[PDB]
């Protein structure tokens, strides 16, 4: 075999996990939407791609969403000029599909499980309460003069009103631009100024991990260089005294108290911008295509059912919260989780106390969280029930098989489907993932593309498609899909240069990928992070997976630098578990052998640096420029 | 019987008036008896009433986009929804669709202050003038949702201003012509409107209203008003501020006579109407329009060729609903009466009916008591057979005035519909259907479609089930035309109507349901007087006083008394003919107190009676009892009362 | 016969031209939509007029355009108060019907044949390319804050992006106000200020006939007195260095490169204004959306017998209404190919039109009598040796086509195998009002023939105001009822709208033209009523006399006007241009003026002979092509000259008359 799966301590033949009992409609669990085998996935997937897929997408579009005006055309446009259209003649409102229609059917159903930073302060937020709070905010924005198409920045932590802020903008046709509450005043400034918003929504302070986020302090600093912000809505989250600029700044509760608890929905066109999410690339998503994509993926990738309680542990400052905390779940009318704390506050058992308390049916987090909890021991999880869960999802980066097994062993008790969901902020929704009721998973493989995704592997040098299996290269998409980002706000040139120009005719994700002998897709990491040693292209996940196979390795990050013998050299930055006593033990040799043993001599790191902890909310570009979190520069 | 009807000189058994011949079978919409009213009413309330309202909504109004949901929300948080997904335009349903069917049909009977200047305004003429004004507003930058203040007298173009705002999706805020510069100021500043429509001068009762003069004074303290449209009503020279002020006729001559209709959502605000801080009551589009359309059709048994005469002003909700939106929504002829009931003489109302053959008349007890005060010579020698229904609104109509209305104006051949409602209800809430309900003088009778009201004991706070009960009036469920909020003050909206009795809407009136199920509105809860644990209503005492020969108008209030808790103080106005020099003032006040003792009881006898020439009232006609209460309590037409009491 | 056709050298009996074979569905040409005879035109026309025509218009409205929301009422309003309504409850978007729906069907089909001033720089613009550029400009306009209902002035030459600028404004619901590229800074200034636009679209420089149009220079001068214009979008047409005002002025390409290539369509109501077109105070003619779009679509389809694969070539400019209706909206609404001709008829040579036809296989041609008379003045070498068989229909617009020029058109341009459609209408009619349907009507040189669908026209005595029933009658032209494409107002001046067209003859629309209906029912437009000359109580029309003069060998173009005469009331004065080869030295001018005056006396009558004739090199004309007779009238007797093409001619005329 030319394509090698990610290094795992378990042999290959023992590493195929079929849909487990809970995903078979047994043990009181509902029937999956797609099952029972791979063939059932292909039967349905084949309808969503190719020349006869307008019928399927038109039906799913009209069955999944409530429309004000029906659409005539299904799709149009393409990558070349960035004019992708989906259901253009149709009109709808995202807030209507995520709130109103569910409020009209069951007003008392819980929409949001607000898991506060402190476990006792948690509570359920019904669709009625959330709709009221959203219409109040919408009415406040309209009183500030926010019109259809105006940008509104959101700088809110993971409190339940953050969904009301999002949907308040969507309800009136405003483009919300969410900014993670941990971002600095300098980062916020850049995003508030780029979107040219005139209104900003934020908190007095945020609460995460028992520590205070000085949000209103961070806003006041940024706004000194944001001349366009005239109105700032401040939610009273902590109540601590914060500066309030008279005239500009108003309190959420006081403003909403003046407005009615209903607000009419603006009739939006499918291609009206729904939100900007800065990554700075202000990635722009439309309404219908994005909403439909997030709705379908949640239903099928997480096998969501009406009475399910979906728990996505991301932040609404990232696309994961946009798609799989707010728009996706609420569009399907189920319960979604707004988790305000960290995975290790008050203790590393928080995720599991949370599931058992609410009987969560699915969990969705990142490899960074999984590897963190793995470094903290199985005592915080071994003594839990967790039988409510049926599907466990991972997103953000390649999940090392060791973490995948840790995930499957303890969190799922070997009875949950593990969905490795690959996608980007620009894809809008999950692009490659196993349907839990049909796909047998391989640790660290996103498996097969989702409905509407037709992806190929291309040789980056020649630009030629590699037909068949056992191939490796860069990942691309053949055709647009509904939830694809439509542009980069006021920088369409950068939108085309980044995703459409490198390989004309396709969408360029920026990831190296490989399709193994069985057809499973393997995402190996960013193309920029690849290392070419003696003409052999090493992927970042391949080497890092081997290092964590060594007992005591907690997290790694390999980067390259030009070597005067091999072209490029592998340099490693390794974090050890807290128990590995580096005073008694002199290790860097045992790790390099681990690479030489599992990968090959060419992959052996030329130098290894043992470090205590750069990451986002892993910055390998930082590690590259250093060799070419100040401890890294010192070590 | 525990619940007592309003004192009447006619004994009870002789005081039930069945639907008279004119309201008998062409055919009324609901008839011929009470059961015919209940069979239909039952469809409009309860858990199975969506079918009826969905049908009525789609049959009564033209929609751009149909609605999916019928109703949602409730009182608790003030999120009432009706037909939310639907879209429509008020101007389209009041003008366009009728212009398309019969453009030459008369929409407005403009009865000018001088009878000779009257004329008919067709739907074509009204629609053109409405599109012209709408085109002017759009040229000023008025967008959907922007507030526009209207300060116009009772000239027919006032309907054009209303519907012009509704046509483009602007929220008009009408202010009664004659309010001071200060009252206007507060309403213009609260709604934050950037455009104001008014006249050069108004004409009412042979007197000139200096509207533009009052506007210029107010705008000195209204910084947001950039454009003022001035209608040339009299032509007398008035100041015009360059840039800000433009002439109605000159502006409209630049614009086309058609304007596209803004596609409004059911719950988009239609107008703000401030009540005498100033409470800006807000009404939506679909629910309000439907309510005013249905009530007009069923409460006044309106048919296509009728000529509806509501003698109110467009500055009050009565003019909003039953001069403009209600009648014109049904596509009939409506009256814009610019004069007073007594100009040139007290025969004006009746000269008006016979001139135009009015089929219904709608006015207030304050006007009825006025004509009663002016003698029956001005009405006895008129025909008035065109009328089928006579309506009363604003406050309880004493049975003494009810009979005068019934005897002379209707010649005992018209149904008398006592219509109870408020600005916040949008449309008539309790009233007898004239083709089905037998009336009692001073009784609103039974609730309208969509209104399910109960009596609640204010002490216990519990609903009193059954008949022969008395308490405070409340509604069980929202209805389409209910006000949606108070402009930029939703808290005051909830605290005033929804929080006092959670789960219900609190009107603010004491009411009683007699042994037959008839509802009796006895006056404001604030006006109730607690004498030794007995709650006296203002209607009970004032009705007894006007029964005494010579009494023109009365108003009783309460004040802190030691032995009985509160004491009843009376302010009585005598007819101008009453020789108060020949009769002793003490002898008269004694006969009045005994009159109260005879029909109500000893506890109701006024501790002191004050003979005054006139009582302080608002411009809508309501009597200002709060003022009389604070004056008697020593907490300093108002200079005469404070001086006489001393 | 009382009504006389325009003087023609061909006798009458030899002057009836039936639909030729190319218009009969033979030779493989498509079948006409209406044919084959007059009875077939009236059969369909009668459905479009009177009180029983709502069914037809509702069906055509729903068959011709894609609607977001359907309409309930078909028509309402009238002339009296200027409240004309058509399909009011309906909603649609012009850009959607001219671009989107055609992009969705065949994105690679050519929408615009861009014939640049230089033939080599020409190319085809697909519906995909035009839609993308239109959505980009719309997105730029939205980024400038342009809202539904805002005016946007366009000062663009005849480059294909002018269609993108138009449709970008319509796409977002903006009212574009086009001004012909070449108007002075003063004419532009007055039009930018009247529409109160805050955005202006223009080029750095224009190119027409090998000459440079200093568009940005004229814009910079005009905007010095236009305080409301905050943003100027400048298209890079030539690339020559032009002044750019920092902040205000931005480059089309740089701005569009920042925006996506798709933009949602604004849902416009039928009666929302689509554009303002000022005519030479400035008269801002306003057109609505649905009715205008329907009219331009139907007229193009039926007056030019347009079929899906046709290549329509309207040689006008988007600065006047002919380009609005029969370069952009009409053709693109039908989803066919249209031509953006940037040059002149004689650049590089007078063979350009014909090089153009054979180059692109144009299926129809649409130009003005001034262009036809120009090419006739330049000799048959430039046209005789061309194929031109792609053509099936040849159109004339702007003024009466003299029978002499009509024959030249029919003989050389059509090689006696094309239908000649003389299309009468005004900027205020929106679309062609009177014209022969080429597959059904047999034509007479210089006759607009019969009214188009929705047009019911009468002849009225201008003095008595009475309708002249029947045939062989003469008077002034009026319309009985509103039609879909009729102008709805004059921008912010509805008073001038009513006083000009609705008040003169209450109950009708007053075109301002003298007309006559001959014994056969054919309509004859005789010229402006203002241009009529009263000689001894005889009402002379400008078309009959000018047609008579051009019958004289050597005459290129003429223009007669009226003047105060002390004996006959008014006297006929003539301005005649001879072909360049005509030796005015060998032939005596006084002898020519005698032969011309006799030519007029022989065909018309003694009263029609010009009292004085002036030989001039050219005439004062506008860019639309109609001769400015008011200028010649006021000069002869001893003010709205914005469209004056060559102001130099007025100085030669003022010298040659004094
Ligand atoms: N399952 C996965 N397996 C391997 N790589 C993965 C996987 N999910 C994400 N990635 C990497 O994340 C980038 C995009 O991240 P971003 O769009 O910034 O954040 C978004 C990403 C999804 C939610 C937050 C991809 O281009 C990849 O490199
Ligand atoms: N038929 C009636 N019988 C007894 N009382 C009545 C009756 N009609 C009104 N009222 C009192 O008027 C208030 C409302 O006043 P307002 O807000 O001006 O509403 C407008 C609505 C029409 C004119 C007043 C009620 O709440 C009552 O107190
Ligand atoms: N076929 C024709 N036969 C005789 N006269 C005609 C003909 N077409 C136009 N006209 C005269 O042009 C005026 C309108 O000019 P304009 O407003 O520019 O409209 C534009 C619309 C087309 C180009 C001019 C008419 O009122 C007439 O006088």
């Amino acid at each position: 075999h030319h394509v090698h799966p990610l290094p795992d301590s378990v042999p290959e033949s023992e590493d195929l996990f079929a849909p487990p009992p809970r995903m078979q409609g047994k043990e009181g669990r509902p029937k999956p939407h797609i099952g029972p085998n791979y063939e059932s996935y292909v039967k349905e997937w084949a309808k969503t791609v190719g020349p006869n897929s307008d019928e399927w997408w038109a039906a799913k579009a009209r069955e999944t969403l409530d429309w004000y005006d029906d659409f005539k055309t299904v799709r149009a446009g393409g990558f070349e000029h960035g004019d992708v259209q989906w259901f253009p003649e149709g009109t709808l409102n995202a807030a209507y599909n995520c709130l109103d229609r569910h409020y009209y059917k069951n007003p008392k159903k819980t929409a949001i499980i607000y898991e506060a930073d402190e476990p006792s302060e948690s509570r359920e937020v019904s669709y009625e309460e959330l709709m009221q709070e959203t219409c109040r905010v919408a009415n406040v924005l309209k009183s500030y003069g926010v019109k259809k198409g105006d940008a509104v920045s959101i700088y809110l932590p993971m409190t339940w009103q953050a969904a009301a802020a999002f949907l308040a903008c969507a309800r009136i046709g405003a483009i919300h631009s969410a900014v993670f509450a941990g971002f600095s005043a300098e980062s916020l400034r850049d995003r508030v100024n780029d979107c040219e918003c005139k209104v900003l929504i934020t908190t007095d302070e945020g609460r995460r991990g028992g520590k205070t986020i000085a949000t209103k302090q961070i806003v006041d600093a940024a706004l000194q260089q944001c001349p366009l912000v005239e109105n700032v809505l401040v939610l009273r989250r902590t109540g601590n005294k914060v500066p309030m600029t008279e005239g500009r700044d108003k309190w959420w509760d006081e403003e909403c108290a003046k407005m009615p608890a209903y607000c009419p929905c603006e009739r939006m066109a499918s291609e009206d911008p729904l939100f900007i999410l800065y990554t700075p690339k202000g990635v722009v998503h439309s309404t219908a295509g994005y909403l439909l994509g997030t709705a379908l993926t949640l239903k099928y990738v997480f096998d969501a059912h009406p009475d399910d309680r979906f728990a996505c542990m991301a932040d609404i400052g990232w696309i994961t919260g946009h798609s799989y905390i707010i728009y996706g779940p609420l569009a399907n009318g189920i319960t979604t989780a707004v988790f305000e704390s960290t995975p290790v506050y008050p203790t590393p058992s928080r995720y599991w106390d949370f599931v058992d308390k609410w009987k969560a049916t699915q969990l969705y987090t990142a490899p960074t969280a999984i590897r963190l909890l793995r470094r903290m021991g199985e005592d915080h999880v071994k003594n839990h029930d967790l039988s409510s869960l049926r599907v466990l999802g991972s997103v953000g980066e390649p999940i090392n098989p060791e973490a995948w097994h840790w995930y499957n062993d303890f969190a799922g008790k070997n009875q949950c489907a593990i969905v490795d969901t690959y996608w980007m902020t620009e894809t809008g929704s999950i692009s490659i993932a196993p349907l839990p009721g049909a796909i047998s998973t391989k640790p660290g493989s996103a498996t097969f593309p989702f409905f509407g995704m037709d992806v190929d592997i291309i040789d980056p040098q020649t630009g030629q498609v590699l037909e068949g299996n056992d191939v490796e290269g860069v990942l691309v998409a053949r055709r647009p899909w509904p939830s694809i980002a439509r542009t980069v706000y006021r920088d369409h040139k950068r939108y085309l240069e980044t995703y459409m120009k490198p390989y004309p005719g396709y969408f360029f994700f920026g990831d190296g990928a490989a399709r193994d002998y069985d057809g499973y897709m393997w995402i190996k990491g960013r193309v920029d992070d690849v290392i070419n040693v003696s003409g052999h292209r090493l992927s970042t996940a391949e080497v890092e997976s081997a290092l964590i196979l060594h007992k005591g390795v907690a997290e790694t990050a390999v980067v390259g630098c030009a070597d005067d013998l091999t072209g490029q050299a592998v340099y490693a930055f390794v974090t050890m578990k807290p128990e590995f006593d580096l005073k008694a033990t002199k290790l860097s040799k045992e790790l390099a052998i681990q690479v030489r043993k599992v990968i090959g001599p060419f992959a052996a790191p030329k130098k290894i640096y043992l470090v205590s902890d750069p990451k986002t909310r892993i910055m390998r570009r930082v590690l590259r420029k250093i060799v070419a979190v100040e401890e890294v520069k010192q070590k």
